[PDB]
Formats: C-alpha cells, sequence, structure tokens
C-alpha cells in the first residue's frame, strides 16, 4: 500500500472531510468496549480522516480516489456495534453512511431507503405514511443505521417473529458499491445479498437496501415475574410457543440483574425475581393475560395498567445488548456471551448452564424463531476476571452443547457468525481486489493457509454447498 | 314436526320465517354429503321452520318464543360445514343468523362484526378501511359465515401462519346470547370465549365477534412439481420452517389428484406429479424462489408469468377441503379423513401411510403451526367401498401415530376435535338448560353414563386442568 491522504483529500472537493484529531478518533470507535479484551487490543486504533458523502455519485468519488491513492476504506454507519466492526485497523477512511439516510419508497410491506436511516426514524416514517413498521431491529433502535444493522448485526426485537438477518426474506435487495479502479454497481437479490450480510463492509459498500415491512400495531410493554430463573425461561418458552398471540419481544433475565440493574423499574420488581420482558400487540393483550394466568405467571408490570408514566425506558432497552448496557453502567466488570442453546433442549441447556456457573454468570435469554423452531439465543452477563477463565468459560459453553458466537474476537470467522467459505472469498476479490475494505477483519483474506472449513455451528451459514 | 309450531308461529309477527317445505329442507342440510356415512344416516333430516333474524333484538323475541314453547333451535350461517353441525336432528326452528351481518368496528390489527358476515366481505371490508384481512379463513371464503367458522370450523388458509381457532389470540371475544326463559347476553373473553369454539351452536348464539386483523398483502399463487409424493412434502415442510418467507397456504396434494381433478390448471401440471400449493406475498416472492432454487423444487406455476389468468380458480380453492371438492365433483366415490401428524415425526408419518393405502387412498397435507412448531394436518381423500374398511382405513391411522378427527360422526365429541369435561357440561346446563340448542350433537348431555374423559388427542382440548 502506497497511502497518500493529501491527494486523495485533494480529489474529493466538495465532499463533507473531517480530520480533527478529536473528531477523528471518536468516530474510529463503536461499542467494542464492552469486552474487557477488546478494550485493550484495539485501545490505539484511530483512522486518519471522515469522509461522509451525501449521494452514490459522491461515494463512487470517494471509492474511485481511495482506490488510486490506496486509502484504506472503514465503513460506518452510526458506530453501535459491539466487535469493533467498524474500527479502522489500518487507518485510512472512516467512511460514514450517515448522510445516505434518504427514504426513497414505501409500499404495501416494503420499503427502499438509503443505509444510514436510523432504525427509529425508518419506522417513524413508515407509522405515518401506512402503519408499518420493520420485521426486527436491534435493541439500539434509537441510534443504529439499518445498513449497520445488515452488516453488522444478526437481529433482535421481532426475530420472535421473523428469525433473524441469517434468513432469507428478512433482506429483498441490497444495492452494493466495490472498490475497484472503477466502483461498480451491484444489484443483489436472491441468495447473492447474503454474501454482504454480517460482512462487517468487507465487500463492498451498501448504498440502497430493500427490506420487507410488517404491520405497526400498539406493543403493549409488560413484565412477568418468577422466584427462579428456570420457571421464567418454562413460562417464557410456553407464550413464544401460543401461535395465536402476536408478541415482538419475549426476554428472560435472571435475578439478581432486573433488581439490581433495572433501576427505574424498581418500584415494580422485588429482590430475588427473575423476569420475563414481553411486547404483546394490543389486538392480543387479553389472551396474553388469559395465557399468563393459566400459566404461573405473575403481571408485575402491564403498560395498560401503569398510566402515562414519563422517564420509564421502553422494555426493549432493558433486552438484547441493553440488559448488558445496564449492568455495565452499574459494575463497569460485568461483560457477557453470546451462545445458542440448539432446540429442543433450550430449557434443559439454559438451566445447566446457569447452575454451573453460579454468582460469575447472571442467565439472559431471548426467544427467537430458528431454522423454523422457537427457541432462545443467550446473552449470558460475566463477571470479568481474567482473560483465561473467559475464555474457559466459553469453552465449557461449546463442551456442554451450547455453541458460543465469541464477542471478544474481532474477525469475522474468530466471531463464529460469518462463516469464510470460497464463495466468500471469491466476491471479496471481486469487490475489494486491493484488500482496501475494512482491512483485518478477515481472516482468511491474509492467511493462505486459513482452515476456514472448520468451526462447528455458524450462524450466517456459506452459500456453498454439495 | 314439531307440536308446538302452530303457537310458535303465531308469536312470530313481523320476523321473518318460512316453512316451505323444499326450502325448510334446502335449508337443514349442509355439506354433510362429503361423508357416504353421513348421506345416509341423516337423509332423513329437515327443520319444521326456518327463522331470520336481522337483529339481536329480534334474535331474543326468537329464542324467547322457542324457550317458552319448547321448540328446537338449529343455528345456521350459510350451511357449508362438512359434519352436519348445522342440521336439526329433532327438526323445529333451524336460526339462520345470515342477515346479521353488521361491520360495526375496524382498528389496526382487530375487526368487531355480526355472525353471518361472509368472510370474503369481511375481508373486502377490511382491505378498504385500512388494507387489513382476516388471519385465517376456510377454503370456503367466498360462501361461509365468520360465525359459522367459529362454531363449525378449524382454521385453513393461514394457518400455516397463525395455527387455528384452537388456539389463544385468534378469537379476541365472543358476545353470545343464551336459551334460556329470559335470554341473557354473555360477553366472553379471556379463556372463557373458548368453551364456545367448536361448540356447534350448542351453548349459546353468538351474536358479534371480535376477531384479529392481519396486513392485507399482494399474495402470489405459485405450484411447486414435484415427481413423488415424498419430495413434495420435504420441500413444502422446508418452506413451512423458513421463518422469514411469508406465506398464507403451504399445501400438499399428492399425485394423481392433481392431473385428474384440477382441470382449469391442468395446462400447467404433467400426469404423475405431485404438487404443493403456495401463496407467496409479494415482499417474500424473489427469496421465495431463489429459496425454491436451492431446494430442488421446481415452480410450474407463477401467478406473475402465467400470462393469462382467465378463469384459473385461486389455488386455495384448490386446498382444505376444496381439494375433496374437485375430487368429488369428478368421482362421487371419494370422502376424506382428517389427520394429525404430530411433530416431529411428519415426514416419516405421512410417508408410512402413503405407502400403506396405494389406489385407495390419495395423500394430502395442509402445513401449518401447531402447538408452537411447524407440522401438517392430513385431508388425505379415501375411496369408498365400505363403511367398515372407511372404519379401518381410520383406525390403521390412529394405531401408527395418526391421530384421526372422524368426519364421519355428527357428534362433537365423536368427531375427535371439541372434547366434552366438566367445564363444557356446566356451561351448557348455563346457556341451555332445557337442552333446545342444537339437540343430539353433544352425546354426554344425552348419556349421563357417558365416559367424556376417554379419547386421546382433542384438537380442541377442554379448559379444566390438572
Ligand atoms: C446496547 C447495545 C445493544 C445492541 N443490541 C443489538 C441487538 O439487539 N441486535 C443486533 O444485531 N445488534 C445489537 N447491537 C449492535 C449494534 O448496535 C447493531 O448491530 C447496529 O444495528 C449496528 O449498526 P451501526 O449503524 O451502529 O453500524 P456500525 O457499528 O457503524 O457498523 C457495523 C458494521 O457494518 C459496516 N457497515 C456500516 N454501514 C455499512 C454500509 N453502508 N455498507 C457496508 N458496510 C457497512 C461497518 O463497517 C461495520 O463492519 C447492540 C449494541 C449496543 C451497544
Ligand atoms: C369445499 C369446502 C371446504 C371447506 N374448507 C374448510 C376449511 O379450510 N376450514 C374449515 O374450518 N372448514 C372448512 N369447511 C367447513 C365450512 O365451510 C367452514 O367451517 C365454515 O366456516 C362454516 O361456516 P358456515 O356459515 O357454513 O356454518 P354452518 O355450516 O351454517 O354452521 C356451522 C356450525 O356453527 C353453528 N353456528 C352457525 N352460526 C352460529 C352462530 N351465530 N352462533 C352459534 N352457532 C352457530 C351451526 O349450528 C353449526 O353447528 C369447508 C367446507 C366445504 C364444503
Ligand atoms: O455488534 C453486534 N452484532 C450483533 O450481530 C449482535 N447480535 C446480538 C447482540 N449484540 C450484537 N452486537
Ligand atoms: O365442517 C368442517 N369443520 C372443520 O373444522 C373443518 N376443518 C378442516 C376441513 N374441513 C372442515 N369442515
Amino acid at each position: 500500500g502506497h497511502m497518500n491522504i493529501e491527494a486523495l483529500t485533494a480529489e474529493l472537493d466538495g465532499i463533507r472531510i473531517e480530520d480533527n484529531e478529536k473528531i477523528v478518533q471518536q468516530k474510529s470507535r463503536d461499542f467494542y468496549w464492552y469486552s474487557p479484551l477488546l478494550k485493550r487490543q484495539l485501545d490505539h486504533v484511530t483512522g486518519d480522516l471522515v469522509v461522509s458523502p451525501k449521494t452514490e455519485a459522491e461515494l463512487i468519488r470517494v471509492l474511485k480516489a481511495c482506490y488510486r491513492h490506496e486509502v484504506p476504506v472503514t465503513p460506518r454507519g452510526t458506530g453501535t456495534g459491539n466487535y469493533g466492526q467498524a474500527m479502522p485497523l489500518s487507518g485510512g477512511v472512516v467512511l460514514s453512511l450517515a448522510d445516505m439516510n434518504d427514504i426513497r419508497e414505501i409500499k404495501p410491506g416494503w420499503v427502499i431507503c438509503g443505509p444510514g436511516v436510523i432504525c427509529s426514524d425508518l419506522d417513524k416514517a413508515a407509522r405515518a405514511h401506512s402503519g408499518q413498521e420493520l420485521r426486527m431491529h436491534p435493541s439500539t433502535y434509537h441510534t443504529a443505521t439499518v445498513g449497520g444493522f445488515i452488516a453488522g448485526g444478526s437481529g433482535g426485537i421481532g426475530s420472535i417473529n421473523w428469525g433473524g438477518l441469517r434468513d432469507f426474506g428478512n433482506i429483498i435487495r441490497l444495492r452494493v458499491v466495490t472498490m475497484e479502479q472503477e466502483p461498480q454497481v451491484l444489484e443483489l437479490t436472491g441468495e447473492d445479498l447474503h454474501k454482504v450480510t454480517h460482512a462487517y463492509g468487507t465487500n463492498g459498500i451498501i448504498t440502497e437496501i430493500e427490506m420487507p415491512l410488517a404491520p405497526a400495531y400498539d406493543w403493549i410493554d409488560a413484565m412477568v415475574g418468577f422466584d427462579s430463573f428456570d420457571t421464567a425461561a418454562a413460562y417464557a418458552n410456553a407464550l413464544a410457543r401460543q401461535d395465536g398471540i402476536l408478541t415482538k419481544l419475549v426476554s428472560v433475565v435472571a435475578a439478581p440483574c432486573p433488581f439490581d440493574y433495572f433501576k427505574r423499574h424498581q418500584k415494580f420488581l422485588k429482590e430475588g425475581q427473575s423476569v420475563v420482558l414481553v411486547m404483546v400487540a394490543a389486538q392480543s393483550h387479553d389472551a396474553f393475560k388469559a395465557f399468563s394466568a393459566r400459566s404461573g405467571g405473575e403481571i408485575i408490570f402491564d403498560a395498560t395498567t401503569a398510566g402515562d408514566l414519563k422517564g420509564l425506558p421502553p422494555l426493549f432497552e432493558l433486552s438484547w445488548n441493553h440488559t448488558t448496557l445496564r449492568a455495565l453502567r452499574v459494575d463497569p466488570a460485568w461483560t457477557y456471551l453470546q451462545v445458542l442453546y440448539p432446540f429442543p433442549n433450550q430449557l434443559e441447556l439454559t438451566a445447566k448452564m446457569d447452575r454451573m456457573f453460579p454468582g460469575e454468570l447472571i442467565s439472559h435469554l431471548e426467544f427467537v424463531r430458528f431454522d423454523g423452531d422457537i427457541t432462545c439465543f443467550g446473552l449470558p452477563l460475566v463477571k470479568f476476571t481474567t482473560d483465561e477463565r473467559l475464555e474457559e468459560i466459553m469453552d465449557l459453553h461449546n463442551a456442554n452443547g451450547c455453541p458460543i458466537f465469541n464477542p471478544h474476537r474481532y474477525t469475522l470467522e474468530e466471531g463464529g457468525m460469518k462463516q469464510t467459505d470460497e464463495i466468500q472469498l471469491a466476491f471479496k476479490r471481486e469487490a475489494d481486489p486491493k484488500g482496501l475494505l475494512n482491512p483485518g477483519k478477515m481472516i482468511a483474506w491474509d492467511d493462505p493457509d486459513y482452515d476456514f472449513n472448520s468451526g462447528k455451528v455458524w450462524l450466517f451459514k456459506g452459500l456453498k454447498q454439495a
């Protein structure tokens, strides 16, 4: 690489650039620091400038100039990923897509928009236009971009209904611009768009998204309280299996996390109580109450009876990695794991892991559709002591039937979600022959000897088969 | 010929009534004759009078008069049931709710309407009002009433998404009028409304329904063709488990049924071909094609590429018991079974039954959500020979792990769907102390020695818990 930052800058007159060191540093970091390991390994990473195109034409200008002057390019939505995805390991350009945030079309069942649209802004527009909203969104709803969700996220609120970004149909089309001497526009549909999902921006810049839309309902927050984690998980699993009770969220958070760390909801909680977090559609809420009364589920908070309370976060901001946010805000020693508990043994497996790590781990489940089954993903909190103990806890999950997607890594393959196969490798050669797009994030690109055919359970399995 | 018809008729001045023998006979029959057994057993059944109230006030005037003259009352929507549910075993009044067809409220996620609204009319109004439609409907969409669906049906198109009428949330509220000296109005919510579902009108007259609504999408008809039943069933099972691919129907119809009996679609079919009937939402259509190319599913008919669709019925009128209709319109010796193939063994079980009855049976699956899993319901065609052999075939399904809901019976308990327990018996006494509502349909009411704690698998399990 022969980086020439000065010549790059000269080629971008009319395009917004920022080179202030403090601002570049801030926009070179995400929420990697949720992992004590990443916090140490990536503490010294920073870019050289932030470039913020307003149009696809400006973006093409930027990529063309970066290819010519050999400046690395790391895409950034709003920098809320947890693994260092958007962090520029090699210096160079932080390519912000924040100003490519147009909403172009809203029709019955689908939307076309730019990558920088914030999830809640997209829903606000889809709701006003025709009472529609995203099928799923991360708990970073109000801050995260749709583009970064596709390229760096996996699922979240709404996965209970629709599965994950890993699944056919949850994305319709991705328009992607390559890093070639003449950047190419690709219109990826069918299976081809799934080369880009959760690829950390390593194989092209998403410049337009077509995604399905779902009906916007009056979603009712409710909490259900239990005296043990195992009875909370059994209730949550049963509720998730009620096919006529429409929910958007079914979470399990073990004591002592609710009472210790859900501070604004404390008056509804008590010491020793585990909680199930529920978002239930208004047309299903009476059925939800009747089911809960028949299933041992004491409703300790219900938005329909609590009144118009200000200062209460929505329950989804207590779920997914917002559960982690709340814990580490009070005690910074908390970190987390990412776990699958495979169907049909999720209740047995979550209980065994809960009992295996008393005190040191606090269980946290999110119920989701996964390959057509209802099961749960895990985001258990872990009290950090040493690097070695944290690796050991993950090793023991893997050895006890609970696949780990290691969040204490910053490469695609080590994170356990995006599998590298020959199709993934060939596509990056096509879309980034100089290796300028988010370098360092794909091990197989830097390692000719990499056994990318190893690993067991991949969340985003590769397209190659038979 | 009930002895009190003259006196009853004199009390109904101003209410529309019909005593013409031929019309009363037509309005005393449903589609029971799909069963050769019921066709013979119920041949002599007819009412004395058809009474058609326009309003709940008129209905109450009718019930109060029938109660004081002890004339039985058998409710009727539009008489499309298959079990003789709406046929008056004791003569008396056929009480048609067809003129109680108010639609009084449509909101995001729910609708309030009268019992006589035809399903497709309900959707016509919900679509015009706010682009909504029913979650599920029988394949008799264009002729069946909503109230008769609730009291006499179980699910259908849309069950792939939502389960069935057996499930919490798929009905929100039933307003019911009792048969008492002074008829009472009950507003049944929570679990209480499930006393009335599939109870054949034996424990009160539904006068208002609140049901959930779902978004009205552009549903695309597609057929997928296979050289064998097993490969068709395996594909449909896989498609049904694609959580991001939104469908409204996933049916499997084994050869020779499609080529023999799907006449207007015959130009798309070939001899020996089994078919999977699909309704896929427009926003999932591309993913459906991509999944099907990846899953060995040849799309042989697609409403978006087929050119002129004139004269083609919708694919849902080739599904559920319309599959039976198409077959028996060509050969009247076909009848059917109703089967469950319990998860997770549905592929092995359907294949085992298919191999056990060559020629005599034609397999027909409908994939549905059932207790939180994806599995299939069966409506296999059976070539009628003798009553004895039809019983044996059903016994063999039951003995091989495939529960039968016997459609060749006219009582609630023998039909295998609506379980009787103490709560059902107590409620019938509460709503119909004289037993004038559809008499003879509930064995346990006529026979206090009848053992209602038998029967293994009930589609509509009772409310009594252990
Ligand atoms: C408290 C908290 C809770 C969270 N909860 C969830 C959750 O429930 N579910 C979930 O999936 N994630 C969750 N996350 C992670 C993160 O917030 C989301 O995945 C988010 O949607 C990422 O979007 P972003 O705009 O912040 O992307 P960034 O962090 O800016 O970038 C993410 C990745 O996408 C790439 N990228 C961004 N834009 C483009 C583009 N246009 N083209 C190509 N590549 C691009 C970046 O290079 C990077 O590799 C959470 C994070 C926090 C801190
Ligand atoms: C070709 C064909 C296909 C079919 N497909 C399906 C299918 O996919 N799914 C399905 O579930 N059914 C199916 N059916 C059965 C039937 O069409 C439906 O269940 C239908 O919705 C019944 O409504 P109806 O108005 O015809 O009721 P009716 O036949 O008039 O009556 C049904 C029952 O409900 C009672 N009843 C009616 N109205 C009231 C009321 N207001 N209050 C109390 N009791 C009342 C009657 O006494 C009777 O017991 C099919 C039938 C045919 C002929
Ligand atoms: O950066 C993240 N990417 C993800 O896919 C994710 N998924 C769940 C929770 N946090 C997450 N964080
Ligand atoms: O009269 C019917 N009642 C039902 O519940 C039903 N379910 C499926 C198919 N036909 C059916 N016919």
